[PDB]
């Protein structure tokens, strides 16, 4: 009784139009969530179309997640651990990048059981390419306030 889950991000801009798309599957059936926000950037939306998704679980669970994010694989596989050791701060003592949707990512996550599929690119991945598609379409429709965005 697993579930697959699905995810993609993206922007038009460094900060610009942005959106993503998830997929999630049990038990033969399929489910998807997209939404687009106004301005923001395409590591927020790779991380936003993950907690999405896992948000949506409504009990705990054996899950699959597909993703082609660098920025996801790292934070999961290097950094996670090591920003709580320092109390989510760099070394010059600033608050990391994007900490409000890692720390809303690991809320997100832990309660599950993960296995994390780090795919590289589409062909052979269709829900995936799938996802990108729903994202691209709700990044030149948002409607959305990404209020957590900030400069730099």
């Amino acid at each position: 009784k697993q579930v697959e889950i699905f995810t993609d991000g993206s922007a038009l801009g460094n900060p610009g139009p942005g959106g993503y798309g998830a997929i999630l599957r049990y038990r033969g059936r399929e489910k998807t969530f997209s939404a687009g926000y106004t301005r923001t950037t395409n590591n927020r939306m790779e991380l936003m179309a993950a907690i999405v998704a896992l948000e949506a679980l409504k009990e705990h669970a054996e899950v699959i997640l597909s993703t082609d994010s660098q920025y996801v694989r790292q934070g999961i596989t290097q950094w996670i651990h090591n920003w709580k050791k320092r109390g989510w701060k760099t070394a010059d003592k600033k608050p990391v990048k994007n900490v409000d949707l890692w720390q809303r990512l690991d809320a997100a996550l832990g309660q599950h059981q993960i296995k994390w599929e780090w795919v590289k690119g589409h062909a052979g991945h269709p829900e995936n390419e799938r996802a990108d598609e729903l994202a691209r379409a709700a990044a030149m429709n948002p409607t959305l306030e990404d209020t957590g965005y900030q400069v730099e």
